[PDB]
């Protein structure tokens, strides 16, 4: 069931936005057709984890089926706010990460009839739509203000996180707009500390905290949960998820994943890189520095091999297990006063722990 | 005087954002200092006509000196919201328009130490700072919701206008993501009707309507004015402003302007091009078609010559006159019920009409 009504609302939403364009922005049917394809391609075909989580939270907490309908519909709308938000990021990220492929098909910027400049802007329409749907559907809702603030906070934080990511390979001390600079040769910034920061901000907020929050908001239950504990859950779960993403980038075949990995080529401060650099021999570190941040497939393979040789699958297992127990305890801390919420967090973790995506 | 306080508030705003980044986002000094440079370079050095308008509306409309202080400070914050919004759009426009230079210096994405990926994200940071500064300064402010909503609406409209601009040279009939397509060779879409659509949406709203409205809101005076007339003015003054932009792109020396024109090279649907094409001989038109949308300087120079030869300067003078008096009529309608507001609108017409910039 969750999915049936979700897609039901996708169509309401989509209809509202396109019709609004035609009626109020003087839009010709070609561009309207174009933007429909852009919407479907950029927003559909994922697993909808963030949007579904919102609904799930709404459901779990509603422990006069008219309220039920209102809460569930709102939850769906928030659900798509996040998915459209996600979509926006992904459109821009792929350009920034110079990716080729996404969800089994070419990156939006790589579609044959999509110029790079139009993709950038298509990415922005996407973000605007999150506001547009919110304003329409929640016009007369006493929570729209708070909703919108929180949502802008997360978005900002995500943007900030992306700065961390996109500059993780330059020596921060030499980071000056006026002066050109090459990629770091010493990698002194590839530390777990910096890794954790990138990920907390680029991924944990919008992927884990935000959907929990929006589910609570549409259900008028925000004050009923330990937020400090809710926030730790999200920070932990989101870090692990990003770490999973980093591993898959490297070691999962693109056909399962939907996308070809660029973290090595782009010289990303991935979990692998940082965990590798902290335990590795000088000899290994040296071979790494010699092969990292390069298009060349042999170099890419070498980096992959160093990772295998340094037994990073060792470290991952241990990290994972360590995440799982902290998560288990915090869920129980939350179950004391918040049982319904706590169950949906458990489901969310269910979808994370050992995901094969 | 207005300018004295506007820059005090800039510091205030800047000091708040950067400190937040430090205290709440775990930001290191290097990135902090990068972000300060980015902020200054993208938000300063222009003329601030959008920002200053807001204050002037505020000041006009005032008709215990503490409300005055509150309303004025609020107006500066609003003024910077639009200037930061403008800042965002320009970072992204310059990339999309492939421009070289802006406000006397290289485009942000062209700064030696700014990568393209990072500029795109810096533009997004700029946008989010409009929300954040609002959230902060207006937290206890009954109008914050109305403001954010109106602001988002306009922002979205600008994005829609930008799509009109960026696709204006493709046969819209063939516009499909899945299939590549070269520049239109027939230019059927280079009509004044389509031109008017581009410009209404990409420039008029944020540049003219939005400063006026913001001034009204913080003055708590929105309902005192004929909004349908206000909008008429803004659309008019906005179209004419963009017509002026298009012309200078072509015939103003880069040094007076602070930027190099790209409209010819980008094959943009500028006012000149529509105006030329509707009146030129078939021969002239063939020539234009041979030379438009190419970086080659001789081809670029030919086009310039075609525009001069077609006496577009007669068409401009006429348009200006018609606009000028159509505006004058509408101001007087407005002066009737709201003479304080109407004055600030005339001040604003005063900074547009015959601008050299
Ligand atoms: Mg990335
Ligand atoms: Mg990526
Ligand atoms: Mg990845
Ligand atoms: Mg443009
Ligand atoms: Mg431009
Ligand atoms: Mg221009």
């Amino acid at each position: 069931m969750p999915m049936q009504m979700f897609m039901q609302v996708y169509d309401e939403i989509q209809m509202f936005l396109l019709e609004e364009l035609e009626l109020k922005f003087d839009m010709d049917p070609n561009r309207v057709r174009y933007l429909r394809k852009m919407m479907d391609t950029t927003c559909l075909g994922g697993k909808y984890n963030r949007g579904l989580t919102v609904i799930d939270v709404a459901e779990s907490l509603l422990s006069d089926g008219a309220r039920r309908k209102r809460v569930l519909h709102d939850a769906c709308v928030c659900g798509w706010m996040i998915e459209f938000l996600q979509a926006h990021y992904l459109v821009e990220d792929d350009i920034m990460d110079n990716s080729v492929t996404r969800r089994g098909k070419p990156c939006w910027y790589r579609h044959p009839d999509v110029t790079v400049q139009c993709a950038i802007n298509d990415g922005l329409l996407l973000k605007s739509w999150t506001h547009m749907m919110a304003m329409h559907f929640f016009a007369d809702r006493p929570f729209l203000q708070d909703l919108l603030c929180r949502f802008n906070r997360v978005d900002y934080t995500t943007a900030v996180g992306q700065l961390y990511d996109v500059t993780s390979m330059f020596d921060s001390n030499k980071l000056d707009p006026d002066v050109s600079q090459p990629t770091t040769t010493d990698f002194a910034e590839f530390t777990l500390s910096n890794y954790k920061r990138i990920v907390k901000y680029k991924t944990a907020y919008y992927t884990y905290l935000l959907p929990l929050v929006m589910g609570l908001i549409v259900s008028e239950a925000l004050p009923t949960v330990d937020m400090g504990v809710t926030e730790e859950l999200a920070m932990l779960m989101g870090e692990y998820f990003q770490v999973q993403d980093d591993v898959m980038d490297c070691f999962t075949p693109p056909e399962r994943l939907g996308k070809v990995g660029t973290d090595i080529q782009d010289a990303k401060c991935s979990w692998l890189a940082v965990t590798f650099l902290a335990k590795a021999s000088s000899a290994q570190v040296a071979e790494f520095k010699a092969n990292y941040g390069s298009g060349d497939s042999e170099k890419v393979a070498t980096v992959r091999r160093l990772y295998e040789e340094a037994d990073l699958q060792g470290d991952y297992v241990a990290y994972e297990a360590a995440v799982a127990e902290q998560v288990k305890e915090l869920i129980e801390k939350l179950r004391l006063c918040s049982p319904g919420f706590a169950a949906s967090v458990e489901t969310l973790w269910g979808k994370t722990y050992k995901r094969q995506k």
